[PDB]
């Protein structure tokens, strides 16, 4: 094996398929024997908006459990497959430990060796020291509160990140009184002045209960519920999630035995082009400790294609204007610098917004709430950002993210013939209010 | 009354942005028009909202009539939103009457209260277009036929629907119906199904469309159009057909007949439509044409364009014209759309050029799955010399949004490789572009 990849992940699963017709001969490793295609496909992006989908319809809890359950399926072995299939790709199943900068423990065991290491092993929940996270029924993760059985009455929350927001507003659809608790002063510190409150204006309105500042020490099981304490008080919740945070899984490798240096929280440190201390082993995707997102895990891979197979190199440092979108409904999708990001700088700037109720295409699908602002620069007629929240803003946004990547002017949206009727077009509207 | 310093008849998409335009700059501008029911024109009352809104709540399978009724309050919000935002602006006067030319200066507004005559230093032509009823006895006469405006307004959804012909706006309430849970039965009188796009696309649609129980019966011109057993029949060279309700599908042209050009200097073709400029003036000095009534495309976005052309002119910012126009997009809206722009591979095989077609299936589209809707196709076409893409076939949901970015980059002229290396959002419907050009070779 010439090149060996660890994990099924966004990277290493492109990767795999690319280098075995370019005459490679392949071996993926994957632990989870039973969920392949990656944390996206699983456990994932995948799972949570096929049930947001479902939630925004106002359909059965269960049947929509169900509903995933299939779709789940019929991707993991499509998944598999393309990896199977293929003849130079050995789907060896197992979790690896490394023994050698070129040697490779799986487990009744196996020793495979290869030339060129890839990891894919991705990232992990990690939960806080709180007394009785450990064994207390009713508390789950990401992972867990997916294959719930049944749908909650009260379900709290136990962070403010923006998982913590889609799974908010994923249960208020289906008919559960939701409580996110973060320990900050502000809902949603990294995003903008007005934003987050227009997103806590939505969430209120269909129970969710933001409470700020708060502080847990304790979780119990009193009486058919779960017990968070807030130093003598109780809230009381039939299922607490926990949203808080995922960090790089490269504890099962020992990458010491392979000279591979990880940081304070585990994720493998890399080059500009993902090389790390171990001279022909890369690392692509959560484990460098960058943007946890599946396409920017599919771009790293596209930076060790570039080094394998292509001429030249390219490397994350071209990254510009990197896209993201918090799943609730009605979605946000965000692009470039805030308001406080662009007064930051000493460049004046143009802001002003479009409300939801001018589009007419947010009538036509039953929901009008939520903001269009975008930022322009007055200097170069460049756009410095964006921030759509409304339907269809994960779609919107690439239109902004496209112009700004190749530096056009905020003129060309302003006046560019779209279609009818959308959501898209709202940019003639936009873009008309600069001056 | 006073000469205004601008006139427009007619509440369509470039009239009614270019009364509230001209008025910002202090113009004196007067918009007529002679339905209070039509404010706003024809996109918000007849057209794309209230037929966007039915087929919204078609794919969610909601009851018909209380879908009708959610259609009928978002027209009429709309409707009041678009009356106020012109008849709330001191400079414009939102007449209401039939109006007619008596001269290039002169107009009379036929108001049943007594008539009145407006004079306009520019008159501003936007009347759009009204449907086209083809020469076939009995159409007129039988209580069960309805143009597409007749059949918004229906009390509950009949059991049969026939569509008497094929078009965009034919197969649009061909799969709302069908959604709506009705059988559907579209009569085109051509040879072959969608005959201006491609076979691969129009296949794929016929069969999404035959799986909801709509049968396409093409080669069939109608004679006799008769009621005789409660249902409307259709009489062909081949076996009759009957239903419940029939929807006349044939097109609209440009409704000129009631503005009698022909005293203003205004000239008129065979179809009736307004002859135009690249700068949309017409025959008559400080006259123009805006929208459907220049015989041009019908679409909201080129009616909206037209008005950029005209305001570029009279505000000034040197000139543009309907030349600009390049890789015009467009969106047939049933369930899953379809969206178009550039060539068809029909074209592309015909030009002779170094071409690569590729095609990418919708069961591949993750975000496909999560929408619960895997039917549709992915095709484009690029140029082996130049690295630039003819087209685009996009039959998947949520296709008229990713239409545009395929627009966008076939106006800036750049490689298609700017969509196969992009960082997009994911799961979304646009990521899938990157799969779909990854397959050239
Ligand atoms: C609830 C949730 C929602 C999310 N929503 C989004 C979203 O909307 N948008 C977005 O862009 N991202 C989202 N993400 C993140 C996304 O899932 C990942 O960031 C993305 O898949 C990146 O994966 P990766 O390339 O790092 O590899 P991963 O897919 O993370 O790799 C994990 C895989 O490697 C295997 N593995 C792990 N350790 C080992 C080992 N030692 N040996 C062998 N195999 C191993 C695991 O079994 C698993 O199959 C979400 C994540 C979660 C948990
Ligand atoms: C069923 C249907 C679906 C459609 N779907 C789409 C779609 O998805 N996308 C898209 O882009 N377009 C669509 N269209 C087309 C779009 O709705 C219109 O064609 C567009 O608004 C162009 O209108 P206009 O600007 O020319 O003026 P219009 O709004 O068409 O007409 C202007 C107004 O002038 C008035 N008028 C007429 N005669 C006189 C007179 N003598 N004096 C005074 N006033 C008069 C009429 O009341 C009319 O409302 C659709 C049309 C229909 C019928
Ligand atoms: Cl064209």
């Amino acid at each position: 094996y010439q090149a060996v990849i660890i994990g099924f992940g966004k990277a290493g699963k492109t990767l795999a398929v690319t280098l075995a017709k370019a005459g490679w001969r392949v071996a993926l490793i994957e632990q989870s024997n039973a969920m392949y295609g990656g944390t996206c496909i699983n456990i994932g992006c995948i799972p949570t908006k096929t049930l947001v989908h479902d939630a925004q319809q106002h359909t059965d809890f269960v049947r929509a459990i169900q509903r995933k359950n299939e779709v789940v399926n019929f991707l993991r072995n499509k998944n598999f497959h393309n990896l199977a299939d293929m003849p130079n790709i050995d789907v060896i199943d197992g979790q690896a430990e490394f023994i050698n900068n070129h040697s490779l423990r799986v487990h009744g065991n196996l020793e495979i060796h290869g030339e060129k290491i890839f990891i894919n092993t991705g990232a992990q929940t990690v939960v806080p020291p709180i007394p009785g996270i450990t064994t207390t029924p009713g508390v789950y993760d990401s992972t867990g509160l997916l294959n719930l059985k049944e749908l909650p009455g009260h379900l709290g929350i136990l962070g403010g990140g923006y998982i913590g927001v889609e799974f908010a507003s994923m249960f208020a659809n289906f008919g559960s009184k939701v409580t996110i608790l973060e320990a900050a002063s502000l809902f949603l510190p990294r995003e903008d002045r007005d934003i987050a409150d227009n997103i806590a204006t939505i969430l209120r309105d269909q129970g969710v209960d933001i409470i700020l500042n708060a502080h847990v020490e304790r979780i119990s099981h009193h009486e058919n519920q779960v017990q968070v304490h807030s130093e003598h008080a109780q809230l009381a919740v039939d299922a607490l999630l926990i949203a808080s945070g995922r960090q790089p899984a490269t504890a099962s490798l020992h990458p010491e035995n392979a000279g591979i240096a990880v940081n304070e929280r585990g994720a493998t440190v890399v080059d500009k082009r993902l090389h790390t201390t171990a001279d022909n082993i890369w690392a692509m995707g959560d484990v460098t400790g960058g943007l946890q997102f599946t396409y920017i895990s599919l771009d790293d891979y596209r930076i060790v294609r570039d080094e394998l197979l292509g001429e030249g190199k390219r490397s994350t440092d071209d990254r510009k204007n990197v896209p993201y979108s918090v799943f609730m409904t009605p979605p946000l999708s965000r692009v470039g610098m805030t308001e406080e990001q662009a007064r930051e700088s000493g460049a004046d700037i143009q802001v002003v917004t479009l409300p939801v109720a001018a589009i007419p295409r947010a009538r036509v699908m039953n929901d009008t709430r939520g903001v269009l602002k975008a930022i322009v620069d007055n200097k170069t007629q460049r756009m410095l950002g964006a921030s759509l929240l409304c339907v269809d803003s994960h779609e919107m946004i690439n239109i902004v993210k496209m112009v700004m990547d190749a530096g056009l002017p905020y003129s060309i949206l302003r006046d560019q013939i779209f279609t009818h009727p959308s959501m898209s077009e709202s940019l003639n509207d936009l873009f008309s209010l600069v001056k």
